[PDB]
């Protein structure tokens, strides 16, 4: 079967295309690789009533209007969250928590007071875009450079500070792979705004925004979604003509397909895998941005040892989770005194393997090991006095007590329920991407928005967030897709 327009993924950014695609017109086929579900890093589960998001969570629309947008349009209700969160140094550098010392750097790098928030607040996509191509540090373009080597620079940090985000695990955690300076300093510029702190989450769970699309997607008749089919080749049907032959397996088999342009809506693993079928000169820029990991795990136990309004911790270097989320029933509408934990784990699993596991399924000895870890803190808490941990006095008494091999037993079996995503594992290979240094991003985007094999039809597109110019978020994604959807022309008539 020939179709005029394929999209190959069915992420936001496919999805998203596929639906502005469709009410201009278009006749489209969604290819979606996951035989059970759509959305991509968009997951949401249901867990003894509680609802766990392995992928985003947490939004802030003001910073993200393409998705504020999107979400308005498909019925998708934001619902504000307010839930909680969160000597030796020179005289300018005391003072200051790590997020703050980050900033000061990134301020002198560029130039700049400290202090002139109304500058970071007045910084546009077209700021940004003269920054990444001519902001320079010592002669050195920024897109040039690590931004650990950025930090690192002559006049930013006291050798001391330095050591300082060493050890918050600034390094470790936010910057684990040094990529590029520029980009760094556009994404935290942007997320240091004023504006950029009312929070919100989708009313329903994230994937309620994947459901209402899915729906909208499904009431225009000239788009066909085919979940459990993979694209595994593409070529021109014959060199200098635009026609493209795809080769896409499904559960069962193969089909091959016929269609005059491509919309890969794919990450950078999947399109690795593509490598050979693509033109030479998009395949050798695929890694001009690496994958970042995350774990996301979850767990409910019967008999948490937490109360509702517990506040989530961040941990620094050598503590391989970034991040511990509590959750309880409202105290009212409270069934069983159910508990779920989420823990972020953003380090290599084979480095947190080598570390925490005991060798002698591997999801049992992962829940084993963030038992373990969670029993240390626990116990650290119970005999801490102040901790930001607030546990009861039953728990406060029980764990004072027992040992930490007790507490990590009672801890494992009071869990009846987990689930693990390992986001860096094929076929995602990553929770999100980041450009590296020596990549000037705009002539990545620039070449990946539209090319084709040298007919100059133009009729392949990569969109999505890992080759985007706003990494880590959706915003990203739609970003990506509105270039590539600004160069498909109208339908024919
Ligand atoms: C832990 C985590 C936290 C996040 N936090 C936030 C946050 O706070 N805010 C925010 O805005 N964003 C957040 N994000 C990112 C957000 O989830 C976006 O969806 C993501 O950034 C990418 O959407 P996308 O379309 O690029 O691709 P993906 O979501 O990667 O979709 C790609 C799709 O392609 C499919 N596929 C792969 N290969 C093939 C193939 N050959 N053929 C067909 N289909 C194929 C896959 O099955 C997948 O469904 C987070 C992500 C994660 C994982």
């Amino acid at each position: 079967t020939t179709h005029d327009i394929v999209i190959a993924g069915g992420g936001i950014s496919g999805l998203f295309c596929a639906l502005r695609l469709a009410e201009a017109g278009h006749r489209l086929l969604v290819l979606e690789a996951a035989a059970d579900r759509w959305g991509g890093r968009i997951e949401t589960e249901e867990m003894d009533g509680f609802i766990a998001e392995y992928g985003p969570m947490r939004f802030e629309p003001t910073l993200q209007p393409r998705f504020a947008a999107l979400c308005a349009e498909l019925g998708v209700g934001l619902v504000d969250f307010f839930g909680p969160s969160a000597a030796d140094l020179p005289e300018a550098e005391r003072g200051l928590n790590s997020l703050q010392l980050l900033k000061r750097g990134i301020m002198l790098i560029m130039g700049r007071a400290p202090d002139d928030q109304a500058w970071i607040d007045a910084l546009t996509e077209a700021d940004y875009m003269r920054l990444r191509k001519h902001a320079q540090l010592h002669g050195q373009p920024l897109w040039a450079m690590g931004f650990w080597n950025a930090l690192s620079a002559q006049g930013i940090l006291s050798h001391r500070a330095l050591v300082k985000l060493r050890d918050t695990g600034t390094f470790y955690h936010m910057i684990p792979e040094n990529l590029n300076a520029a980009e760094w300093i556009i994404w935290w510029l942007r997320a240091l705004k004023t504006v950029g702190q009312q929070l919100a989450s989708i009313e329903g769970g994230s994937a309620r925004l994947t459901a209402q699309l899915l729906a909208r997607l499904r009431s225009h008749a000239n788009v066909t979604l085919a979940g459990g089919h993979k694209l595994v080749g593409v070529r021109p049907v014959e060199l200098g003509k635009p026609t493209l032959a795809l080769d896409v397996a499904t559960q069962n088999g193969a089909v091959t397909l016929r269609t005059e342009r491509l919309v890969l809506a794919l990450p950078r693993l999947p399109l690795l895998k593509l490598t050979r079928h693509l033109p030479e000169h998009v395949a050798s820029q695929l890694d001009s941005v690496n994958g970042f990991p995350m774990l996301a795990v979850f767990f409910v136990c019967s008999t948490p040892w937490w109360s509702y309004g517990q506040a989530p911790q961040q941990y620094a270097n050598c503590m391989p989770t970034r991040e511990i989320h509590y959750f309880r029933r409202p105290p009212e509408a409270d069934a069983d005194g159910h508990g779920m934990v989420l823990l972020y784990m953003d380090r290599p699993s084979t480095e947190f393997w080598r570390h925490y596991v005991i060798d002698g399924d591997q999801n049992g000895r992962i829940v084993d090991a963030f038992a373990l870890f969670v029993a240390r803190d626990v116990k650290r808490a119970a005999a801490s006095e102040e901790s930001a941990l607030k546990l009861t006095d039953h728990a406060r008494r029980i764990f004072g007590d027992l040992s930490l091999a007790e507490t990590t037993q009672y801890i494992r079996n009071s869990i009846i329920t987990y689930g693990i995503r390992d986001w860096a594992r094929a076929p995602y290979g990553a929770a999100n991407h980041g450009w590296q240094p020596g990549v000037r991003s705009w002539k990545v985007m620039e070449a990946f928005k539209a090319f084709d094999f040298g007919s100059g039809a133009r009729n392949l597109h990569i969109v999505g967030e890992a080759y985007s110019d706003y990494q880590g978020f959706i915003e990203g994604a739609l970003n990506s897709a509105e270039l590539a959807l600004a160069t498909i022309p109208a339908p024919a008539q």
